[PDB]
């Protein structure tokens, strides 16, 4: 009767996926516009990830402290505002300060919205929730950029961002009058120093810690492509919207495929296998996708073909490696989730960055070099935490 509630954080989280998953195609138009250089479009995703991980932390113990619901809808506000008010910056020196405050709204899709079903609804309405809530995680990063490839061609950038604003205030009024809340410290202290200390205890795990960094390591050049996956085929390899979205496909339908047999062999295989199991094409991917940029600079093909081998493997160990790292700490789920959150993100912002000048100065070779450096990273940190 009240699974309405469910579907608009539903829909609020496809909405931030896309936001960024849209975005990174149609990002050329926004810098041929704004005027600074293709440099950049990554750097879109990047003020976008690194305000994420601004209040992941304090988000989560915050939403208690308040109420879940008021702290849940000052995000729908603030997402919709700032998806019409960046609109109205016009320059790119500014773009990112409104980019990157788009970006602090996604504190608000785990911290206290995922929070909100793991108090309320129970153990078998959660699985199949959460079962709807990855696969919003991985059609709106396959399916995005195809329509944000559709959707400069019929119509301009800004018809995006009001599209989202739109679509988040389709959940924002399907939840200003639908929204309980289940906060249960309410009227308590601003205790900000018991945060930093506990993070600091979960930031003593060399076990849980390696093992939070590996998860962003191996993930890394699967974001580093989608940052500059435009800038390396449309104007990097010169090709266009048809043929450029035609290679996110691929890819992505290599990371399904990856979890269509992860669900599928969770059962006849341990865990602790899958990771080794998952690994090798991991490992074979950033291995054959630099391996192949070695003398031929611009087989971009064997390149998104390597990165369908490493997209397949991320599917299954890099999914299972989750809960080991959740549980290689024997601690809150809350604080883990943050404190890997944080570590991720930080990987991921500051990985691109570099990974960005990794495509400049040194072209494809490079950049794909500074992948299989994140897969020899991962690797180098599952020879300590397995074996
Ligand atoms: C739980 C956080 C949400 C907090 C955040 O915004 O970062 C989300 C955000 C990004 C998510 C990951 C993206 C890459 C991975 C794709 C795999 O095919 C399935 C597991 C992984 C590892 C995901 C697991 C998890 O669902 C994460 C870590
Ligand atoms: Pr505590």
């Amino acid at each position: 009767q009240a699974l309405l509630f469910p579907l608009c954080l539903v829909l609020y989280t496809f909405s931030t996926y896309i936001g960024n998953m849209m975005i990174q195609p149609g990002m050329l138009a926004v810098v041929e516009q704004y005027q600074a250089g293709i440099d950049w479009v990554p750097t879109s995703m990047t003020a976008y990830l690194a305000g994420g991980m601004f209040l992941q932390w304090l988000l989560g113990p915050l939403s208690d402290r308040i109420g879940r619901r008021p702290v849940m809808l000052a995000g729908v506000v603030w997402f919709i505002v700032t998806c019409l008010a960046i609109l109205l910056a016009q320059n790119i020196e500014q773009f990112t300060l409104l980019r990157f405050l788009q970006g602090i709204s996604l504190c608000f899709i785990g911290a206290v919205g995922y929070a909100a079903i793991q108090e309320s609804f129970e153990e078998a309405v959660c699985i199949k929730i959460t079962a709807l809530m990855a696969n919003v995680e991985l059609i709106a990063p396959l399916l995005g950029p195809l329509v944000g490839a559709a959707w400069i061609h019929v119509l301009p950038w800004e018809g995006m961002f009001v599209l989202f604003a739109a679509l988040a205030a389709i959940s924002f009024f399907g939840l200003q009058r639908a929204m309980p809340e289940t906060a249960t410290r309410i009227g308590e202290k601003l205790s900000l120093k018991e945060l930093g200390r506990d993070y600091k205890l979960v930031l003593k795990n060399g076990r849980f810690v390696a093992g939070a960094l590996a998860l962003g390591f191996v993930s890394l050049p699967l974001l580093a492509w989608i940052a500059q996956s435009p800038i390396i085929i449309i104007t990097g390899e010169q090709l266009s919207s048809y043929e450029y979205g035609l290679l996110q496909v691929p890819i992505f339908g290599a990371l399904i495929a990856g979890n269509l047999l992860l669900a599928r062999l969770t059962s006849r295989r341990t865990v602790r296998s899958l990771i080794i199991m998952g690994g090798w094409p991991i490992m074979i991917g950033l291995l054959v996708a630099a391996a192949a940029t070695v003398i031929s600079s611009h087989a971009y093909l064997w390149m998104t073909a390597g990165l369908s081998i490493y997209a397949f493997g991320i599917g299954l160990a890099n999914a299972g490696l989750v809960r080991l790292t959740l549980f290689a700490s024997d601690m809150s789920k809350g604080t883990v989730s943050a404190a890997m959150g944080m570590l991720q993100m930080l990987i991921f912002t500051v990985g691109i960055e570099i990974s960005k000048h990794a495509w400049l100065n040194g072209g494809n070779g490079l950049f794909n070099l500074f992948n299989l450096v994140n897969g020899i990273l991962w690797l180098s940190l599952m020879v300590i935490f397995l074996k």
